[PDB]
């Protein structure tokens, strides 16, 4: 991508010369954890690691942290300084920074989430992007301190406001409306840094509709994000299969037929009604279940541009980062495995085809 920060225009990213441009990477978890950074340090290389992302096609990097992260003293804990000696004695802020700085010069992006308040692994086990002493307040000033450290950085591109708010409310003005949480946090950080991205993903249920926490994107179309700069916001679903819950929009025979119909109607639509740029922050399966394979086969058609699923498709397709490149995920496992280095290629054969190239 060309250097420079980025933009939208209709359901497309834009580098700074005006091409429309692809966001294809992976989550990097491990900095909202209580050690404080990414995963993998205990035994990997960092710069090893953006490496080899950057070797497997990916592009972009979206990274984990938690609200604790910017006010710990604490030092990181887990990395292995006889592999990593260049982040000896450094704080969890300036190994994110190194982080940064070497993904930038692999030719990667980075995208930062606020995973979670407290440190933890997961999701807030609010379903909020605040708590009884982590506030929204806190959080929007928090947003603050990060555009202005990574200000004149354009590897940072984007702000993912908060990870699966699947508790809040598609507007209502309420302290649980996120649409409206959303555009606090994203005028906050835009204040600061103009070229930033925002990046602001579903709730969980709209008006009696239930989907992935995250991939609920259908109040976009009646109460749209509005910031004050135009063409910086990108809608953030996520989806996964069934192997991580038994969604009825799974069950019975024929279900991946009505798959691309329910991709669109949660949040597909937003791209194909031109309405503004779809980046799915996660997706990730163990390739395991035979319906896994099913939904992944019918979301990386329909990311790629064939919204019916059959064969048929100077744009480029939607943007994505999957679920993840860590292995230590549950559920979903990675695209490396278990010793932090083997690749999973039967996951790749599956993202190859929809990579930016
Ligand atoms: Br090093
Ligand atoms: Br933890």
């Amino acid at each position: 991508i060309a250097p420079g920060f980025l933009r939208t225009s209709g359901n497309q990213i834009l580098d700074s010369q005006g091409k429309p441009v692809q966001l294809t990477g992976v989550n990097w978890f491990g900095a909202q954890s209580s050690n404080g950074v990414p995963d993998g340090l205990w035994t990997r290389n960092y710069k090893d690691m953006i490496d080899q992302m950057a070797g497997q096609g990916f592009n972009t990097i979206r990274i984990p942290y938690a609200s604790a992260l910017l006010h710990t003293n604490a030092a990181p804990s887990g990395i292995n300084y006889n592999a990593n000696p260049d982040l000896q004695g450094l704080t969890r802020m300036q190994v994110l920074d190194k982080i940064i700085d070497y993904a930038g010069q692999a030719g990667m992006r980075v995208i930062l989430d606020h995973h979670r308040s407290t440190e933890g692994a997961g999701t807030s086990e609010n379903g909020l992007w605040y708590d009884s002493q982590y506030t929204e307040d806190a959080w929007v000033s928090d947003w603050q301190t990060l555009a202005t450290r990574y200000k004149n950085n354009p590897t940072v591109i984007g702000f993912d406001l908060h990870n699966e708010p699947y508790n809040g409310t598609w507007g209502g003005g309420g302290a649980n409306d996120w649409a409206r949480a959303a555009e606090r946090a994203g005028n906050a950080a835009l204040a600061i840094n103009p070229n930033l991205l925002i990046i602001v993903e579903g709730v969980g249920s709209y008006k009696g509709d239930n989907y992935w926490w995250g991939g609920q994107l259908q109040g976009v179309k009646d109460r749209p994000i509005q910031l004050n700069v135009a063409n910086r916001v990108v809608y953030s679903p996520h989806d996964y299969p069934n192997s991580v819950w038994q969604q009825p929009w799974f069950q019975g025979d024929n279900f991946g037929a009505g798959l691309p119909a329910k991709f669109r109607s949660e949040w597909g639509y937003i791209y194909e009604q031109n309405i503004a740029p779809i980046y799915i922050g996660e997706f990730g399966t163990k390739l395991i279940d035979p319906k896994d394979a099913v939904w992944l086969e019918a979301l990386t058609s329909y990311l790629s541009g064939d919204f019916d699923n059959n064969g048929t498709i100077g744009t480029e397709d939607m943007s994505w980062t999957f679920w993840s490149w860590n292995p230590n995920s549950g559920d979903t496992g990675g695209i490396l495995a278990d010793d932090w280095r083997t690749i999973n290629q039967n996951k790749m054969v599956y993202l190859k085809p929809i990579q930016y190239t």
